[PDB]
């Protein structure tokens, strides 16, 4: 049924006609007449295809002797076509015959007029735009919201006449269906079979401005004629039409505006002094965001909200947050301010950090109440100039961060990302000894103090991955990738102490190792030197969860319940579901009881990394202990001395831990000591609770 | 159309696997994957391989429970000696034929006739029997027969992969107790898991040395150290320790016999065990079983405080002993007040959940909402004669509420069980016409006119097994939400109350689970002022708990709804109209507010037809629909019916939050909210 030649049967010639009313010319479905540039009928010739030719062309084929006929060779008309069973229509123009590609199938029409048996050759034809084109598209533009129309020779109108024409009204890329008044009108679709191919007419110029291709109806919408950066228009709909108690997970390139041009035409979409929310993980993100898009739009307002907490905010305009800037809030407090915005948007989600998952958890306790889109280049579980890819060797050559790399690259910059900080001033300093410009960048560091190092023709920094971004390498040419990071990761036991967090050298993700290939290319071709460190896939996020669990020990909030909820609904992020069962658990043992106004204070006011290490064991121990540091994996007399604790050193008397550290539990390994067993229903209860969830024992009673 | 559930699906014959049998001395070859002997058995191979050429339009039409039109009946004998694959919408079972007929599995083929698109054309085997208790569906009779205990059986599915490798798989089994053992060709017990099974439900059971049928694969049960075996069906101070042994945030479900005292001694004992004047609540449905088991429990034992908490909200309650409550008592309360009062009780015990009243639903979600700050405890606990039904043709019988009962029995006290109220008196007239001493009760009636002398079940022997109860229909064409009395079958437990009473039953069947979903968007109702959906929080509630069976579709179409409700703020005219107003279902009132203000009275519909006569409730200030029909988004079964027949239609949303919420449920079920066609 593709093979079908496209067949003229009739052939309308047509003059414009302008009349102030037309009413009764309309086709069956508040104020207007519908002025317009008319088309009248001014011949009807029917075309004499014979017999065979008919039959010829219904079969694919040609029927022999028809000669060639230029698109110019026929009067100004409306030309009815009938490809196999099907009816679909062409007009002529300036530049020739042009009709639709799904009536026409970019096939020769066959012409069988009093000029003999002829065929117009199809010069351009056009799926994706449904356009075929028997000469030159002639086709004028039209302004917006400038009223059309499209007349059919062969239809009846109102008044029970041959010929009559649907007024339409340009709104975006397609036209809207209406009636001679200009009341939104709606067709059946059935009803509107055998019009495609024709033309649509500017009314008030009588010209044509497109092309009958596809009728859409929607449920509410009248019926509207369509043509088939755009995305963005569509996402924008999406969005602006949820209903409070919806939510959309939205992936979009991060040079397309996730953070930047997609709230903006929300807020343009709804009223500019509607609130829309935009919550960003880094608070320097968030002002870099902020200012670039208040100096970039200035008819938008917009508001920073990274420090304290402005109390009865009611800023009209976009605001963009820090996560943790809410994370100041009472639950009751949080759920009044999210509620007044109109829309929340939840930026950068990929990453784990503990106010991101307590926010997200937080809210979605009433995320009926809101509006809430969750946006990211990168959504959970996604990898993402030429380049040269080489492997090189562990161990002319040059040793860089333990991997063999040819001395000729050193000319160039270079890029080595290494897991460790020390690690990577080891090797800066090595790399320094030997007579070349190095540096080093870690977490904490000035993104100036580099400055000396890349403002030179050859320079090589040794970075981790963490901060890929503050360095900003000038004209990078090569980077060597050892394969291994650097991460907190948690173990979860029933035998106390239940939790262990501790640093862990471990392999990067695949996304990440493109990541870090994703470096040098932008501006000049380079090359990679990466280790035989084959990745891993996912990313844990466990760690930076148990912190969120903070978060909700004031409000007397199971963070960990929260977030598998919101999870549940959400669908942002991979699970572990052992695992965040036995947080669960856990936490639930957390917010047990009201936390010690001591233990409360100490927390605010110390630098130690994980306070709430504190909060857990102070279900057993009300002072905290110090245990001796661990020096290449032996017991040293050092001891990390943190503010506010008031500790005592570990000694040879281990403490009732419920939460304890890799270098704690070590330690108590070492000194060949042993962990106490749980000394209170709570945590008996919690053990207990943890080794039944830990059950290996699978049993199943299915219908089959 | 739509989704609308699995139920619905219509059984559907693919494929027919003639075979022979073939005795074989060694089965080794064959067997499915997973201490001496060969195995030696009368297999089953296959002769012939058909395959159903069932067309798209029957089988698309069969997935939307409709029988293609044009099939002519077929006897279960007509078929040659054969396994039956049947795909009942997306899921597949089996069935055999047999000397008796065909026959299968009731959750394969539902008790609906199958389709069999054959070479004899469009066919269809009609189910004679069916039965839920057990895993039967017999399109004819059954002839299965017995096997002695410790015998060597097998299943044969005809496209299984055995170990070989080829097309036609056996699992060996072994009987014992009621029970089939799935053991291997040499007779050591195996393990499969029960996924590596699905799909087998249906096949035969073959005695080894006789080759002859002995049962169906109907359920499978694996234990930790036990072997895969095959069910025919679907299957106090220990409690107080592990009650009292909880953390805050945990659950425990405890199913008690009743007069054990799930309600008295187990909240007793916990108290007695944690301490006097800790505080414990009990949650009971009814005001009236609260204040009769705080009578009891506190003239029992004097030595233990109690209180009653049925009427006005006493603020700040710290009452030291146990706490008998009505769930409604704490319907009263904000969602902050609520959970202040909750997490001052060391224990909340849940008492006859299985109800799910409005404010039992209510309660559960909004206390879950904190359940990691609580310890909830969730409890629940003449001969048998079946009469055959009367149809419109008897002389020395008599018939009550459509049953066929002795005339015998009419010396004896009779209670007759009638779904509807109407059927009451009508049947109390009849028989006192017959010259019986007859009465009637139901919901309203005075407690003396039955001194002096058939009732509903609002009573809580002749059970006709069926009630009258409310129900509820969601459609993506508004108004979404339609709610109507229905009668329906009563439920097990139902069904127990009323043979509890002193019996003939009718052949209705009754069903496990009671249908809560219009007790669920009646309970929407108390979340509205706290601005918190009651079905996303039964949702998670139910998650967490385990204690309701969950249609799945029809909870996201409510949650989508509830979230329609709550979108607003209600208006103040309408809070205050819904507080004082008769009409039952004050929600439609909320629902309906996002479209009209002013509530519409529908004419009633007596004997099908349209009256001249309104419901006139108090407060409404409505007006008569008249012939303008206005846009509702919840109507009632009457209110349809009387648009049906007066000719009229029900208007499309006029806003877009119920556009979108209309988009919302047209998105579930599929449904295409846009259509593009090629002019």
């Amino acid at each position: 049924s593709k093979r079908h030649i496209p067949v003229v049967t009739d052939i309308y010639s047509v003059e414009d006609h302008r009349l102030e009313d037309t009413t009764h010319l309309q086709y069956a479905p508040g104020s207007g007449s519908g002025p317009a540039v008319c088309k009248k009928v001014t011949e009807h010739e029917r075309c004499t295809t014979s017999i065979m030719d008919k039959l010829t062309a219904f079969f694919g084929v040609m029927p022999r002797g028809t000669t060639p006929r230029a698109p110019v060779r026929f009067p100004t008309s409306l030309l009815k076509i009938r490809r196999g069973l099907e009816t679909g229509w062409a007009y002529t123009h300036q530049g020739g015959i042009s009709s639709v590609d799904h009536v026409t199938c970019g096939k020769d029409l066959l012409v069988c007029d009093t000029m003999g048996r002829t065929r117009v050759v199809c010069q351009s034809n056009n799926k994706m735009t449904d356009e075929s084109e028997y000469g030159v598209k002639t086709d004028s533009g039209c302004p917006e919201g400038a009223r059309c129309y499209v007349f059919n020779p062969e239809a009846v109108n109102i008044s029970g006449t041959k010929g009559a024409m649907v007024h339409l009204q340009k709104t975006g890329g397609e036209f809207t269906c209406v009636t001679a008044s200009g009341t939104p009108a709606f067709f059946d679709l059935k009803n509107l079979k055998g019009w495609a191919g024709l033309p649509i007419f500017e009314a008030s110029s009588g010209r044509v401005v497109g092309r009958v291709k596809v009728g859409k109806n929607e449920d509410s919408k009248p019926t509207k004629l369509m043509s088939g950066a755009t995305d963005l228009t569509e996402m924008v709909k999406k969005i602006t039409t949820m209903n409070r108690g919806e939510f959309r997970q939205i992936t979009l390139a991060t040079g397309a505006g996730k953070t930047t041009e997609l709230p903006r035409s929300v807020i343009e979409e709804i009223g500019r002094h509607k609130r829309v929310l935009v919550l960003i993980p880094l608070r320097a993100a968030a002002e870099s965001v902020y200012q670039y898009m208040r100096q970039k739009h200035p008819s938008i307002a917009f508001n920073l909200r990274i420090g304290e907490m402005k109390e009865g905010d009611m800023a009209t305009g976009i605001t963009y947050a820090s996560y943790g800037y809410f994370c100041q809030m009472s639950q009751p407090k949080l759920r009044a301010a999210m509620v007044e915005y109109s829309f929340i948007f939840l930026d950068e989600y990929h990453c784990a950090t503990p106010e991101q998952l307590a926010i997200m958890g937080k809210i979605h306790r009433f995320s009926e109440n809101l509006r809430v889109v969750a946006m990211t280049a990168t959504p959970a579980g996604t990898v993402t100039h030429p380049i040269e890819e080489f492997i090189a060797p562990e161990v002319e050559y040059l040793d860089i961060a333990g991997l063999k790399i040819p001395v000729e690259e050193m000319k160039n910059n270079m890029l080595v990302f290494v897991p460790t900080r020390n690690m990577a001033v080891e090797a800066a300093k090595k790399l320094k000894a030997k007579g070349y410009n190095s540096g080093y960048y870690y977490s904490g560091e000035d993104p100036s103090n580099l400055r000396v190092v890349t403002s030179q023709s050859p320079y090589v920094v040794v970075a981790t991955n963490a901060i890929e971004s503050g360095v900003t390498l000038p004209d990078l040419d090569v980077v060597v990738d050892t394969g291994l990071k650097c991460e907190k990761r948690i173990r979860l036991s029933p035998k106390m102490p239940f939790i262990v967090t501790g640093l862990k050298r471990m392999a990067v993700t695949i996304g990440e190792q493109a990541q870090r290939r994703g470096r040098v290319g932008r501006v000049k071709p380079g090359r990679y030197y990466r280790s035989q460190e084959t990745p891993v896939g996912s990313k844990d996020y466990h760690y930076d969860l148990l912190q969120a669990q903070r978060y909700g020990i004031e409000d007397g909030i199971n963070i960990t319940k929260s977030f598998r909820e919101m999870n549940y609904d959400w669908s942002l992020y991979e699970e572990d579901s052992l695992m965040i069962t036995q947080l669960e658990i856990l936490n639930n043992l957390l917010i047990s009881e009201e936390l010690p106004m001591a233990v409360k204070n100490i927390m605010a006011r110390t630098d130690h990394p994980e306070p709430i290490q504190l909060a857990y064991n102070s279900y057993e121990t009300q002072v905290p202990v110090l245990f001796p540091k661990i020096r290449n994996g032996e017991v040293t007399d050092t001891y990390d001395n943190y503010t506010f604790l008031n500790a005592r050193k570990l000694g040879d008397d281990v403490p009732p831990y419920v939460y304890a550290t890799e270098d704690e539990d070590l330690a108590v390994e070492l000194l060949g000591l042993d962990w106490p067993d749980p000394g209170n229903q709570g945590t008996v209860e919690a053990g207990r609770a943890l080794k039944q969830v830990v059950g290996l024992s699978t049993a199943e009673n299915a219908l089959l």
